[PDB]
């Protein structure tokens, strides 16, 4: 099998062409980053350093790459089983017409066996958002065929990988590879480390009210702390005990939603934990806690389990912590945290939440929010 | 008949609330800015100047507002027969939480007569986005009721609305507002100045191929001949001839791909040229011609056309040069305009344009765009 990738950054590097790799998947990346290019090209492996239990050096090898403004990446495409990408959302728009015509010559080549495109992006459904962006740049007179032989498998990806040599990508030894069982076209590919599902919204929430949300909250209360990294501040018990029962809050609600097993998900929660107590990664709670705003947002990793919670009148004092943690960042180098403490400074907190969040400024939720905000200060 | 507005901005005001009033509905404005809710709250009234052929002053009246962070929203949504908006993508998921509990206590309430939602918006099917906004914020036990009951309505929107009194505004005589007819629940609303369509996707692509890419062409090409305004741009018979061939090259694809009459579309060329003409707008060039970035994205509205001339073999040349003025704009207050000359300088125009496009940077297309930048410099 063949694959090409778009993204050679690091969760490219270190993660999905990792994978694909390690699978024996004949892999070529595609990228604008010459460097990246001539240094793939010239040495065809890389070290990747797997980080968590101890340090591990694994060599991803066989690899090539195109650059993705080529016509050689529009040849490929007409030839591979595969595409994955990790790009993220302006760059998604931008593949679509290599990828269209593409698509356009592997009709024009005759052929016709199946090929999957996965995007693995930190967005919901990203593929099907990049279906979008192709079906945009794709002639009339093709749809039809591409609609007969392409599938767009959405993914839900997890792994954390933070920021002389330009290919070296240090990861965590965790990761989850999830994609959507019912989108594919023809044989699954057998690829270790991703599993296939007939229930993708489940894992998205999953780890949006699991993983996004302790994430965020060890970051915000550990600032707050004056902790450094997100180790440090897991292992503080104080905010270790909010941060836990935040995702056990969260994950009540999605037993109740999704029908998640309650011991499994215990132990989920446990493994997340171990996540951030890596001590490896040395990862800055200003680096996670980036972009308050967005992380404050009605749809988001704080807000959506609380509005959860009170759909199923269940717990959220901890999940109230954290949204008064996350209103209390500030960081320079964000413009988001300068709007943020620009808004409260305005307005006060309780209309800033509201206008922030879309919660009722009335309402109780609001009240405890503010209560707690005000006690961090 | 009555109306639940969010967003009392120029829009708002302007356009779609000033079209529901005019209709005889009965209409409340939702927004975070106290002092435009305290204004319509006191005077129940505001003037419009509706300028083109002359300046007329409308009078908009019989209007109140709402706090869309409050209580007294949630209440009107149990009761009102439609909710528009015009609020812009952040604020459209904020109100997300708001319209779900809105739905919530109409079905509490038990009222069944048929709400439909019309988000208008400058994004491509913005009332479905509203909904997923809305899904992500509505109970489970809710849901089944408010997909027979509710209505989301996608529209396409049209009209120039440029920049002491809180509430006057100014727009251009010319509006248009098409809503898809197959979404709506119940008994169609007679509103002037909204049609309906089976076939939105034909009017959604015909102002982004006609009016945002003549706009974007009559601005950048104007910001190099040294023109001020959009109307002292299209007055110069070099650069309306380029605006004009942009916009017909882009007109026979839309006449092949939706079967537009062609006469009626030169009409309809002679009429977007007319409202760039407005004497009483004067619209700065250096507006119009904002974020280029996001104007030279694959799908929008420069490339998307040029893609569609390829398809179809028709010609292009008036488009290249709306491309290269496009490349060219520079502005301080601008961080797309400043990005993107740093990309031009750091890589040279074809790199640059392939990067930002997705144009295959060997391709003819590129080229010719390259030598017409090289031409206006
Ligand atoms: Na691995
Ligand atoms: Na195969
Ligand atoms: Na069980
Ligand atoms: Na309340
Ligand atoms: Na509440
Ligand atoms: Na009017
Ligand atoms: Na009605
Ligand atoms: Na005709
Ligand atoms: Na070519
Ligand atoms: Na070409």
């Amino acid at each position: 099998m063949k694959a090409l990738h778009f993204g050679a950054g690091n969760i490219g590097r270190g993660f999905i062409g990792k994978l694909l790799a390690d699978a024996g998947i004949q892999l070529t990346f595609a990228d604008v980053n010459q460097v990246v290019l001539d240094a793939l090209n010239a040495r065809h492996s890389y070290q990747v350093h797997v980080v968590g239990e101890t340090e591990q050096v694994d060599t991803v090898s066989g690899v090539n790459a195109v650059s993705s403004i080529g016509d050689d990446v529009v040849d490929l495409i007409a030839q591979v089983d595969l595409v994955t990408t990790a790009v993220g959302p302006v760059v998604l728009e931008r593949i679509a017409p290599a990828i269209a015509k593409g698509l356009v010559k592997r009709k024009e080549q005759g052929n016709e066996s199946p090929l999957n495109i996965i995007a693995c992006e930190n967005m919901v459904r990203g593929t099907t958002q990049l279906k979008g962006h192709v079906m945009n740049a794709l002639p009339e007179d093709a749809k039809a065929w591409v609609e007969e032989h392409v599938g767009f498998v959405d993914s839900a990806v997890d792994r954390i990988v933070p920021p002389n040599d330009p290919l070296e990508v240090t990861v965590e030894t965790f990761s989850e590879w999830i994609v959507d069982k019912t989108q594919f076209k023809g044989a699954l590919p057998n690829i270790p480390g991703m599993e296939l599902t007939d229930n993708l919204m489940a894992f998205v929430e999953r780890k949006l009210f699991t993983l996004n949300t302790g994430h965020a909250i060890t970051a915000y209360l550990g600032k707050l702390a004056g902790h450094q990294t997100i180790r440090d501040a897991i292992l503080d018990e104080k905010i270790r005990a909010v941060v836990k029962g935040a995702m056990e809050e969260s994950g009540a609600v999605l037993i109740k939603r999704y029908g998640f097993d309650a011991d499994k998900h215990a132990a989920y929660i446990q493994k997340i934990l171990g996540r951030f107590e890596n001590p490896y990664l040395k990862d800055d709670v200003e680096r996670v806690g980036r972009q308050p705003l967005r992380k404050l947002s009605a749809g988001d990793r704080l807000i959506k389990p609380l509005l959860g919670t009170l759909e199923y009148s269940l717990p959220h004092k901890n999940l109230i912590q954290g949204i008064a943690g996350a209103m209390h960042f500030r960081s320079e180098d964000d413009p988001q945290a300068q709007e943020l403490a620009a808004l409260i400074a305005d307005k006060g907190p309780q209309a800033a939440l509201a206008q922030i969040s879309g919660l009722d400024a009335n309402s109780e939720v609001v009240s405890e929010a503010v209560t707690a905000y005000k006690a961090m200060q």
